[PDB]
C-alpha cells in the first residue's frame, strides 16, 4: 500500500 489503493486503506506501509 503507497498512497491509497482503492478508497478506505490509505497507509505508507
Amino acid at each position: 500500500i503507497w498512497g491509497a489503493s482503492g478508497k478506505l486503506i490509505d497507509t505508507t506501509a
